[PDB]
């Protein structure tokens, strides 16, 4: 079958953390990244050990998964080859694929990202790059993966990779970043990532057609969260953030979350133009602690299942994975419900 | 249901013309349109009328129908009012929507794509400014069509009503431009549009999840055309273009059309990566001039009818619309098949 996962909210909902689940658990030959760039953190915790990836997919658990990056994703070569050092107990070397159509993020696009006074100081961005990067790209001067001979050895045709797995029958688990609220088109202009970031984009990213598609999971937290600025409704106080224990720091330029309530409306919106067949939800022990590690649906403290519940009819569409801590484990699979 | 109507080749292929049968024959409520932007030319005759459009859909035609731009499209102001004024028999101006996120085009922005050395000379562009444009909105720097009062009586939320439409049954008619060679990811970059242009980037400009995505159309025409500079593997000089009478000028620019011979090939690679369900073919009276107006594929001569199979065959992909004249009545529909 066909999966795609994407964020509902402003990203950073746990997209990377239930790519890993499904990686592990229903072993698919294939696991790719859409999205931007490197501008995304997905964070995974294994057994006890927090990793953090940029560039290549959260998934690299699996031995045995193909791991490829889309033709519409960004490739930043010193973060590429970073994370194949820092991951080389995966041996993430020799199962990784590049598209040679990848456009490449150069030193001149993560200057500019990091020191004009509009990406940085107003928006403000993340300084990886992508950005300005895509500007060149739409431009057409950006170079492409093909163009860099060091990245040569991991050059392939991720589109034809994929179709080709899944004439087969084979399982192809698709990653994209950020989520609905950065949308270039309909997140919060100009407070958004420099790209289209749902669905649809992300099977545009990695080269397969929108009747392909099976599955679309969109990844919900318990307690929405923006880096940078931007309108935020349901935003909080940081000092209840504090209280409820909700403080986290970027992966990648390490700032502040804010935090804010879980939007119901903005929930429904983003299911329904992402084509949600499956909502995951992540976080319930920061909404409820007497959650925390819980296996089974109905083992969940009742103040838990309101939530998911009022959910699943606010949002009108069901939710089938419910992790409930930072650990693989931590996690509730009601993929037959 | 939903279908999407894309290019295969490097636009041109006769997408107006199908999307424009398809919507007097099927009679869709909606008929939203993605692509780009303004830098498309679809014409379409109307019992002996040319006409040529490149913001407002083709399918004007269709009175009963709502017409919708998607947000991922650019707006040029000035054309959108010029094409309102160009239709009126029609009565465009009532049916029409434009969601209120699209990006607009600037005199700036058409400035510098008709200036500069390395987009109008090199490449070279249409001259619209929807690559500039594009630039802008990347940067998020561009403005948003609920910035422009001019158009606040148009203004709507194309994805909510194309899904809200989805939902009570409806059918919607979701327009594309150029073609797969044009792609910003998949085509011949750096002499591509500023885009990717498949029907998932296409589902993602109106606001549809792949997964609601029922029918995939992936038009192509019996001799493939280039306009502008770029790699064209089965281009034939245009000695032999006037020889067969191939010769066609740009709807918008008015340059002549590079033309060469049916690459099987890239037709196969173009139709995979868009997820074809069903394929159309266009001036198929071109390619054999006896075929001229028929409607029933029976009667269709023999060295047509090894030309569809052909393609059939080495794209794998059935023919079920074939066009085989500028008329509306000049197709075979073979959509029961
Ligand atoms: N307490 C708790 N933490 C979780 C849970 N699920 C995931 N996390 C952690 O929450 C953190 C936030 O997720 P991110 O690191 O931003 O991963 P992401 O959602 O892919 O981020 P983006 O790529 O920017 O979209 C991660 O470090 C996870 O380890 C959970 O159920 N409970
Ligand atoms: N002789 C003949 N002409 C056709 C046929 N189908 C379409 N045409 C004409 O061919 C021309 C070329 O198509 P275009 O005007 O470029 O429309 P398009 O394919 O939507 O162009 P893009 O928007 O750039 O993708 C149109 O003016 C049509 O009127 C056909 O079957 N036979
Ligand atoms: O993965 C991420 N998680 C959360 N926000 C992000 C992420 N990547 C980019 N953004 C946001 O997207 C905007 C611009 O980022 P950029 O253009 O990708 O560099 C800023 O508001 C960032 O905070
Ligand atoms: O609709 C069209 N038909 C054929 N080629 C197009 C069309 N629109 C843009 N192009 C091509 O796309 C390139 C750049 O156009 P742009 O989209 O205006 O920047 C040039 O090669 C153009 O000829
Ligand atoms: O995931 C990325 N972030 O949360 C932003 C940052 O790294 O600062
Ligand atoms: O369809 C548009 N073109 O063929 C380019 C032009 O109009 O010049
Ligand atoms: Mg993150
Ligand atoms: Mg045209």
């Amino acid at each position: 079958p066909s999966v795609i996962v994407v964020g509902g909210q402003w990203g950073d909902e746990g997209k990377g953390s239930i790519v890993a689940y499904l990686s592990l658990h229903d072993e698919p030959e294939i696991i790719a990244r859409g999205g931007v760039g490197t501008n995304a953190g997905h964070s995974v915790v294994i057994n006890g050990k927090k990793y953090a990836v940029r560039q290549i997919p959260t998934g690299f658990m699996q031995t045995k998964a193909r791991l490829l990056i889309g033709a519409g994703v960004l490739v930043d070569p010193e973060v590429f080859f970073h994370e194949l050092e820092q991951l080389k107990d995966f041996n993430v070397k020799d199962r990784v694929g590049i598209d040679y159509r990848c456009a490449i993020i150069e030193e001149k696009h993560k200057q500019l990202d990091r020191t004009n006074g509009y990406l940085h100081g107003k928006i403000g961005t993340t300084g990886s790059g992508c950005g300005p990067a895509n500007a060149d790209r739409v431009m057409r001067k950006a170079k492409q993966a093909k163009d860099v001979k060091e990245l040569e050895p991991y050059l392939t045709d991720v589109a034809q990779e994929i179709n080709d797995a899944l004439d087969e029958g084979s399982l192809v688990l698709v990653e994209g970043t950020q989520g609905f609220g950065l949308s270039l088109y309909y997140g919060t202009y100009p407070y958004v990532t420099s790209k289209d970031v749902t669905a649809s984009s992300v099977a545009a990213d990695v080269g397969i057609g929108p009747t392909r598609v099976d599955e679309v999971i969109v990844v919900f937290k318990s307690f929405p969260t923006r880096v940078g600025a931007g309108p935020f409704p349901t935003e909080m106080p940081m000092e209840e953030a504090d209280r409820l224990g909700l403080v986290e720091y970027g992966t990648v330029t390490g700032r502040r979350r804010r935090v804010g309530w879980f939007d119901f409306e903005m929930a429904r919106y983003s299911a329904r133009i992402n084509g949600a067949t499956m909502l995951a939800v992540t976080m319930l022990d920061k909404y409820d602690k007497e959650a925390f590690g819980v296996t089974d649906y109905d083992k969940l403290p009742r103040k838990a299942k309101e939530f998911i519940e009022e959910i699943e009819e606010r949002v009108g569409v069901p939710v089938g994975l419910i992790k409930t801590g930072p650990e693989l484990e931590h996690i509730i699979d009601r993929r037959d419900t």
